[PDB]
């Protein structure tokens, strides 16, 4: 029997399509999947055992000490072999790193006022237990960067990290599509043969850059501006863009979508992804264009830019973030075919060389083992 747990399900989110394959591929290997989950939206494969923790704290934070608790009750009537947890919480015996490091955030970020928090206490005991010294949980990674910030932090024990390659699900790569999905997808999604489709995915607008995105695309010169489009697309809300895209005068260009699960779709039509993150501990979705031969234009922050780099697929903007030199790259790559195309065949040729892949299966070897 193998629990899992993350405070919330839902379709639209990297932490939680992790989580996803991984517990197929775990329940695949003839275990028993058991799940403990605050809510869940969307389909819940058959085999999983789903178990709803009961709630009722007014705060996030509240809610997650409540959960952790629950859980922890129904564990000691119901033990199970292994506890994996996708969120930071004690009582772990595997943690999945979807998150950035809190510690390191909050050092970087935050002042005195936001360390006054109840929020933020909670949020980091539940690191440092996940974290600290002499526990056992195996800790699984995405970057580098985190088990450098969590180093930092809490000096764990370096023989519990094991970094793993991506997870990227093979129905985005290009090689998967039908013939003519580009002109196909266009169609479908209203885009012109002449239109410039730019393309950001992701469920935290805010945290991504949309707004940079937005402040680009108005910059553009007026002839380009006028066959330039931005799908911004995720389960988040849309006002405050929407509110910026007018100021802009650019709101008849920009069109918001919730949650969307044709997004190997929109990857396949689109000319650019745009994802130019505040924040974004690795970023599924740049691996994703990737593989899709869509070139990417992000910001050095985000964990999986490198990969960009790598690839040759685009441009990785440096910190401190110029929204000048985002505006620029934004109008050479829109300007320049060549480089736009050549990105693209680089990004193919990327995606059939190395494992952006095999996640799930080194991450169910971890859970599994013993
Ligand atoms: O409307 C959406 C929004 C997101 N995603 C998928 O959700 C994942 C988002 O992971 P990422 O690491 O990019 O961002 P996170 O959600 O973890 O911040 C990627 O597989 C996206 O393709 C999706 O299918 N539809």
């Amino acid at each position: 029997i193998v629990a899992f747990c993350l405070y919330k399900y839902f379709p639209f989110g990297g932490l939680q399509r992790d989580f996803m394959r991984i517990a197929s591929t775990v329940a695949a290997r003839g275990h028993h999947v058991r799940v403990y989950t605050q809510s869940w939206e969307g389909d819940c494969p058959k085999a999983f055992e789903l178990i709803q923790v009961p709630v009722k704290s007014h705060t996030n934070h509240g809610r997650n000490a409540e959960y952790y608790a629950w859980v922890q009750n129904h564990l000691k009537e119901h033990p199970a072999d292994r506890v994996v947890g996708f969120n930071k919480m004690p009582g772990l015996d595997v943690y999945f790193a979807a998150d950035v490091c809190y510690a390191e955030k909050v050092a970087q970020e935050k002042g005195f006022l936001y360390r006054l928090t109840s929020r933020y206490r909670h949020y980091a005991a539940f690191e440092r237990a996940t974290f600290e010294q002499g526990k056992s949980t195996k800790l699984m990674m995405l970057t580098d960067k985190q088990i450098a910030d969590f180093q930092k932090h809490y000096q764990t024990e370096p023989e519990r990290f094991q970094i793993l390659p991506p997870g990227i699900y093979p129905d985005r790569k290009y090689s998967e599509q039908i013939p003519n999905s580009r002109e196909i997808y266009r169609q479908k999604n209203g885009i012109k043969e002449q239109q410039n489709l730019l393309l950001q995915v992701g469920s935290d607008f805010g945290r991504k850059g949309v707004d940079r995105s937005i402040e680009a695309l108005a910059s553009l010169p007026e002839s380009l501006r006028h066959n330039t489009l931005l799908f911004v697309v995720g389960q988040d809300k849309p006002r405050k863009f929407e509110a910026l895209a007018e100021k802009l005068g650019v709101r008849s260009n920009v069109h918001f979508f919730s949650g969307r699960n044709d997004v190997s779709e929109l990857m396949a039509a689109a000319d650019l992804l745009l994802h130019p993150a505040y924040q974004e501990a690795a970023g599924i979705v740049l691996l994703e264009a990737i593989t899709a031969g869509l070139p990417v234009l992000t910001t050095a922050v985000c964990g999986y830019a490198h990969y960009i780099a790598d690839a040759n697929c685009g441009t990785v903007i440096a910190e401190p973030f110029s929204q000048e030199q985002l505006n620029e790259v934004l109008r050479k790559a829109l300007t320049q075919s060549p480089l736009r195309m050549a990105w693209a065949e680089n990004a193919r040729h990327y995606a059939d060389t190395q494992d952006l892949y095999s996640l799930p299966e080194k991450a169910a070897d971890i859970i599994t083992g013993g």
